[PDB]
C-alpha cells in the first residue's frame, strides 16, 4: 500500500520557500501516529526541510528521492526512482509538491489535513495535488488547534 500524506491551506499550499507557513502540533503527532514503523518517501528538498536534530525521522525507513547520483542523507536511504522505494507493506509519501505528484499513480490514500488558513496561492509555492474522480472521501470535524488555526482530517481511499 502507497499513502500520500499532506497538510495544505483551503487554496492547496503546502509550502513556500522550502518550508510550510503554519505549524499545527496536532498535525505532527497525527503524522507520526500514521508514520510509525513504515517506509516514509520524500523528495530531496523535503529531507532538506528536515532538521538535522531529527532526522531521519525516528522508527521508520527515511527514502529520499533524488537525481544526484551523489547526494548523500545521514540515516536515509537515497534511490533515483520512486518505485525503487516501495518494497514493504505500507509506503507513506510525505512530500513534496513533485513527489506527491509522482507518486499519485501510486496512491489509494490521501490522509489530507485542511489548515484554515487564508493563504492565496503564489509562484514558487509547492500545491497539492490534484484528486480526480477515483478518489472517495470521508471528512471530519473542524477542530481548534493550540496554534490558532482551525483544521480538519480529510480520508481519501480508491481501490
Ligand atoms: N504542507 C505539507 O504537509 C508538506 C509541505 N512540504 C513543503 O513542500 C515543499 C517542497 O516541495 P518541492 O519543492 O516540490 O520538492 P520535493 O520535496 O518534492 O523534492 C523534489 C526533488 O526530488 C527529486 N525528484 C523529483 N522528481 C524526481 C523523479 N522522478 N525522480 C527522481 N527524483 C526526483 C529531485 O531532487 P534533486 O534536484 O536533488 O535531483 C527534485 O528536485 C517545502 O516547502 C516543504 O516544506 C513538504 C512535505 C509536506
Ligand atoms: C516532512 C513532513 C511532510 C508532511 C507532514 N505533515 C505533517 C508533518 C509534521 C512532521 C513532524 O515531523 C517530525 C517528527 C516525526 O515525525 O517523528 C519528529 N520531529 N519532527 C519535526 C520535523 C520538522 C520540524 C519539527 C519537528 C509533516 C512533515
Ligand atoms: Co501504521
Amino acid at each position: 500500500m502507497v499513502g500520500l500524506i499532506w497538510a495544505q491551506a483551503t487554496s492547496g499550499v503546502i509550502g513556500r520557500g522550502g518550508d510550510i507557513p503554519w505549524r499545527l502540533p496536532e498535525d505532527q503527532a497525527h503524522f507520526r501516529e500514521i508514520t510509525m514503523g513504515h517506509t516514509i518517501v520524500m523528495g530531496r528538498r523535503t529531507w532538506d526541510s528536515l532538521p538535522a536534530k531529527v532526522r531521519p525521522l525516528p522508527g521508520r525507513r527515511n527514502v529520499v528521492l533524488s537525481r544526484q547520483a551523489d547526494f548523500m542523507a545521514s540515516g536515509a536511504e537515497v534511490v533515483g526512482s520512486l518505485e525503487e522505494a516501495l518494497t514493504s507493506p505500507e509506503t507513506w509519501v510525505i512530500g513534496g509538491g513533485q513527489v506527491y505528484a509522482l507518486a499519485l499513480p501510486y496512491a489509494t490514500r490521501c490522509e489530507v489535513t485542511e489548515v484554515d488558513i487564508g493563504l492565496p496561492r503564489e509562484a514558487g509555492d509547492a500545491l497539492a495535488p490534484v484528486l480526480d474522480e477515483t478518489w472517495r472521501g470521508e471528512t471530519g470535524e473542524w477542530r481548534f488547534s493550540r496554534s490558532g488555526l482551525r483544521y480538519r482530517l480529510y480520508s481519501y481511499h480508491r481501490s
